[PDB]
């Protein structure tokens, strides 16, 4: 899957952050997260609780195959030249 | 799937950001995720709860194959170049 | 799927952003998500309950296949030359 | 499917944003999604409940096939090039 | 299925946003979503109860196929050059 879940605030800057090519993932994920960022460049309360959780993730490839002949050609190009004046 | 879940703020940043290209991806996620972000370039009272979960998550791909002469040529090209004069 | 579900904010910025090309996907996904994102650049109270949750995300492929001469030729170009001129 | 469900304000931007070309998905998504997204470039509540949420998502495909001869010839070509003058 | 519900806003900014091309779908979702957007550039309450929520989504195809002779030529061509004077 593709799990783009992020909360990110950028400023001005001009260029290509995440880029992901010609890659190949197959796995299980079980996880509980629990994250309290701050950042101050009054009173702060953070109240976490998960509780009772069962996460399962089952992957099974049971598969057969004969003569493949495989031949992966994964070619990636990736350009970038911004030009940015400010005034 | 496509989870394309992200509350991002883009400030003037001429770019390309995220970009997929010649990716496959086949897997499972169970997730139980708390997160309070906090940035601050008066009272803040943060209460999350789970309680019970039950996540699953089963994949199964049970196949048979013959001689199957698999080519998979995944030819990507990006190009990114932008011109911005601030006036 | 298409889970295109983004509360995006975009000041000022010629480009791209999310960019997907010859990416196959196939996967099973349960999430259980909270949360709170502030940025500032009075009081602020947050309450998130999920109580009882009971997610099931099951895939089944039980297929048989003879000689398939699969042949996956993905070829993508993406061009990409704003110009912006401010006055 | 295609859940395009993005409440999403744009600036000044003249771009592409999302492009989607050559993809192949097929999964299960079950959700419990619960955000409070705070920009400020007096008093906030938020409440949110889920109470019970009983999310299933099955997906089955008990195929068969004999000689494919498969040829997935996937060519995208995306060209943008604006010209944007501010007076 | 094309669930395309999405609240938008889109200033001065002549592009092509959204643009799916050459994209197989076939998948099974379930949301329970709850979402507080809020953007300033005095008092605010949100209240959000999704309560007993009960989502059932099932898709099975059991299907048989003799020789394919599958050939997916899916070719796809796409210009945006926007010429904007403003004045």
């Amino acid at each position: 899957n593709f799990m783009l879940t992020q909360p990110h605030s950028v400023s001005e800057s001009p260029g290509k952050t995440i880029t992901i090519s010609c890659t190949r993932s197959s796995g299980s994920i079980a996880s509980n997260y629990v994250q309290w960022y701050q950042q101050r460049p009054v009173p702060d309360r953070f109240s976490g609780s998960i509780d009772s959780s069962s996460n399962s993730a089952s992957l099974t490839i049971s598969g057969l195959q004969t003569e493949d002949e495989a031949d992966y050609y994964c070619q990636s190009y990736d350009s970038s030249n911004p030009h940015v004046v400010f005034g």
